[PDB]
C-alpha cells in the first residue's frame, strides 16, 4: 500500500515526539520544524531533518504559516501534521496547506470551519440526529423581549456562549432576567475582542454534568467508526488534569447509542481523520457541546482500551488508505487512566519553567510514559505548562488506579515545580476511587 | 492477601516483584547485600534488611540470613524470583518448615523436576513428548503454566527463545511464529495435565525443542521465567500477581477459555557487557534515558548515577515491545532501542539493533544455532 514519503511535524514537545514515533513505525521520513528555543527537544534530536522556523515566541514559529509551509517545500515533505493546539483547528492554515499542494493531516478545511463555528456546528449535529443542549438554535439578536422569551422556553439557568469561542472560553452563566441583557452584552464584547466575531447563542445551563467525549475515525473511503468514550471531568478552570477510558457508569447499550450517532454525523458532514465529539453527560443523557477536529491530548487512554494506534490511523487515512479496523473489530477491553504532568506551581497554578536537574521515568506492566523531558532539559517559558503524560492500564479501573499510584511514586522530576503531588492526591481521593465525579469536583476539593 | 513478603532477590526481578506487591497492597521487605543498598527496589521498599557482604554466597544464597530477616520483620511469605534460591529445594523446604509461605512449588516438585532422570520419567508418564533422536536444527519453544496446587492448571500460550549465545537467551517472543492454534492447544493441554499429575503449584515453564512440527521436552523451570513479560503482554495476565494470589491460598480464577492470545510481543535482554567480546561491564551509569511510547515496556532497576556492581550477573534490564502483529512489535523495538541511552558502561544495545534488523529474524522461525552463526561464534 502507498504511504506518505516525508512529513513536517508542525508541533513541539510530547505530541511532536508522539507523532515522530508513529512516523518511524510506518517508515515515514520526518521533518522537525522548531523555534530557536526548541533545538534540544527530544523529537528534534531524533528527526531525519530539522528546520529552525523562527525565534521563541509562537507567533514567529509555531503559528508562522509561511515559515511552516516553506519548510515543507524546502525539505520536499508531502504532508503536515499539526498535532493539537497551535494551528490544528486553524481553517485558514488548512486551506493554505491544501492550496500549496501539501496534505493536511486532518479534516477538509471546510469541515474545520463548519465545526469551528459553534452555532453552525450545533445545527449540523441536531440535523444528523446527535443529541444537543436545548438552546436558541441560532444566533441571538438585540431584541431583549425575544431573548427573555428564549430564556423562558429553555428554563433558567442559561448560558450565553460565543459562536467563535470554545473549550470553556467565551461564556457566561445567567440565572434570571435581571442579569440577561448585561450578560449577553458582555459576552458579545468579549467575543468581538477575542475572536473578531460578536455572534452569541443561548444554551440551557447544566448544573452538575460529567464531561464525556466520543473518539471517532473516518477515512476517505466512506468508513466512519467510534472508539468508545473518555471521561475528562477531573478538571480545573477548563484545564483537564485526569482523563480516563472507558467512562465509569457507561453501559455497552449507552456506548452503542451515542457512538453510532457520532459515526453517522461523520458520514453526513463528510468528516475525515481523527475527531472528538464532546458532550456533557447528566442524568443518563448526552448533550453535544462541540467537536474537536484534531487529535486530542488524552488520545492514549483510548489507544490502551482498544489497541488502536490513533496517530498511525491519521497517517494511513492521509496517505489514502482505509481504516485498519472495522467497527465490529473495535472492542473495549480493561481500563486506562491518564495523569497530565505539568511544570506548574501548586499555589498559583501558573507555569513553572526551568531546568530539570534529575529525571526518572516509571516502568512496569500497563505503564505508558508520553514525554520529551530528560535530565538536563530546560522547560521553556514561551509555551504551555504540560511536560508529560503518565498513562496506566489495567484489566479493570481498580488495577489502572493502583498502577498509577505506583507509577507516580517512581516519577522523579527535580529542579522545577510539578503537579505530581496533586496527581497522587487525586488517585488517593475516595470520590475519584468510587468514580463518576462531575466537572466541578476538583475545584470543590481544592477550594 | 499475604500481609508482608520478603523479596529474596535483586535487580530487575526484585523491582518487578515489588510493583506487584504494591498493586495488591502487600508490604515489602527488601533483603539486600551491602553492595546493593542503592538498588531501585530497595529504595522503594517499606522495610529493608542488609543480609550480608557483597558475594551472593554471603547474602542472596545465605539461607539462615534470609530466614532471619523474614522472622524479624514479621513477614509471612518469601518470593525467590528467578536464579539464586528459586530452584533450591532445600530452601523451599526450610521456608515452609520455618512456617512461611514459599512463593513457588512444593520442595518435592522442585526435586522431581530438578533431576532430568525423574523429570523425563514424570513427563513420559504425564504424556508430555520427550526426546526419543538427533535434533540438528531445532527452535526453542516453551509453555507458560499457572497451577494453584488445588487441582487447577492453565497454559498461557508459548514463547520462542531461539536467539541464544552460549545457551543464554538474548531475544524472546510470544506467540512463537508458525505455531498454529491446534499445535498450541495440543502441547498446552499436555503441559496443564503434567502440572496436575505432578501436583505443581505456582508459575512454571516447560521448555521444549521444536523441529518438523514436533515438540521434545528438555526441562521445566519450577519458578517465574526471566522472559515472563512477553506472555503478560499477549494474554493480559499479570504472572507475578497470580503467583501472589496462589501463594495466599486462592484457587485460579482464570479458566483456560479466558486465556486469549492477542497481538505479539518481543523482549530484548539488556546486558552490561561488551556487544562483541561479551566481557562484563560493571560500573557507574553516567547518563540514562529509557524509551517510551505505545506498546513499549521497560523493566529495569537502572538509573543515572547508579553503579552496576561487579559481583553479580550482567543482565541490567529488559526492553519489551508489543504490537497488534509481529511486524509492529519489531518496528516498535527498533524505535525503542534508538531512544535507550546507557552511558559509562558497555551494553549489548548495538547487538540488539543488529538482531532486530536481521532479515531472517524479521522473517521469523530462526533456529537455536542462528545467532552464533550470524556472529561467527563456536558453540560450547
Ligand atoms: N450548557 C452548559 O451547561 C455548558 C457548560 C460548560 C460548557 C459548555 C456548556 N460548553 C463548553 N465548552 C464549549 C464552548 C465554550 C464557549 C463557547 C462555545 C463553546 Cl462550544 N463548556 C465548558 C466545557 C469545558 C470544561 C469542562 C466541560 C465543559
Amino acid at each position: 500500500r502507498h504511504m506518505l514519503d516525508k512529513i513536517v511535524i508542525a508541533n513541539r514537545g510530547e505530541i511532536a515526539l508522539r507523532i515522530l514515533r508513529a512516523c518511524k513505525e510506518l517508515g515515514i521520513k520526518t521533518v522537525a520544524v522548531h523555534s530557536s528555543a526548541d533545538r534540544d527537544l527530544k523529537h528534534v534530536l531524533l528527526a531525519d531533518e530539522t528546520v529552525c522556523i523562527g525565534p521563541a515566541p509562537s507567533v514567529k514559529s509555531y503559528l508562522n504559516i509561511p515559515a511552516i509551509i516553506s519548510a515543507a517545500e524546502i525539505t520536499g515533505a508531502v504532508a503536515i501534521h499539526p498535532g493539537y493546539g497551535f494551528l490544528s483547528e486553524n481553517a485558514n492554515f488548512a486551506e493554505q496547506v491544501e492550496r500549496s499542494g501539501f496534505i493536511f493531516i486532518g479534516p477538509k478545511a471546510e469541515t474545520i470551519r463548519l465545526m469551528g463555528d459553534k452555532v453552525s456546528a450545533i445545527a449540523a449535529m441536531k440535523k444528523a440526529g446527535v443529541p444537543c443542549v436545548p438552546g436558541s438554535d441560532g444566533p441571538l439578536g438585540d431584541d431583549m423581549d425575544k431573548n427573555r422569551a428564549i430564556a423562558k422556553r429553555i428554563g433558567y439557568p442559561v448560558i450565553i456562549k460565543a459562536s467563535g469561542g470554545g473549550g470553556g472560553r467565551g461564556m457566561r452563566v445567567v440565572r434570571g432576567d435581571a442579569e440577561l441583557a448585561q450578560s449577553i452584552s458582555m459576552t458579545r464584547a468579549e467575543a468581538k475582542a477575542a475572536f473578531s466575531n460578536d455572534m452569541v447563542y443561548m444554551e440551557k445551563y447544566l448544573e452538575n454534568p460529567r464531561h464525556v467525549e466520543i473518539q471517532v475515525l473516518a477515512d476517505g473511503q466512506g468508513n466512519a467508526i467510534y472508539l468508545a468514550e473518555r471521561d475528562c471531568s477531573m478538571q480545573r478552570r477548563h484545564q483537564k488534569v485526569v482523563e480516563e477510558a472507558p467512562a465509569p457508569g457507561i453501559t455497552p447499550e449507552l456506548r452503542r447509542y451515542i457512538g453510532e450517532r457520532c459515526a453517522k454525523a461523520c458520514v453526513d458532514i463528510g468528516y475525515r481523520g481523527a475527531g472528538t465529539f464532546e458532550f456533557l453527560f447528566e442524568n443518563g443523557e448526552f448533550y453535544f457541546i462541540e467537536m474537536n477536529t484534531r487529535i486530542q491530548v488524552e488520545h492514549p487512554v483510548t489507544e490502551m482500551i482498544t489497541g488502536v494506534d490513533l496517530i498511525k490511523e491519521q497517517l494511513r487515512i492521509a496517505a489514502g488508505q482505509p481504516l485498519s479496523i472495522k467497527q465490529e473489530e473495535v472492542h473495549v477491553r480493561g481500563h486506562a487512566v491518564e495523569c497530565r504532568i505539568n511544570a506548574e506551581d501548586p499555589n498559583t497554578f501558573l507555569p513553572s519553567p526551568g531546568k530539570i536537574t534529575r529525571f526518572h521515568a516509571p516502568g512496569g506492566f500497563g505503564v505508558r510514559w508520553e514525554s520529551h523531558i530528560y535530565a538536563g532539559y530546560t522547560v521553556p517559558p514561551y509555551y504551555d505548562s504540560m511536560i508529560g503524560k503518565l498513562i496506566c492500564y489495567g484489566e479493570n479501573r481498580d488495577v489502572a488506579i493502583a498502577r498509577m499510584k505506583n507509577a507516580l511514586q517512581e516519577l522523579i522530576i527535580d529542579g522545577i515545580k510539578t503537579n505530581v503531588d496533586l496527581q497522587i492526591r487525586i488517585m488517593n481521593d475516595e470520590n475519584f476511587q468510587h468514580g463518576g465525579t462531575n466537572i466541578h469536583y476538583l475545584e470543590k476539593k481544592l477550594g
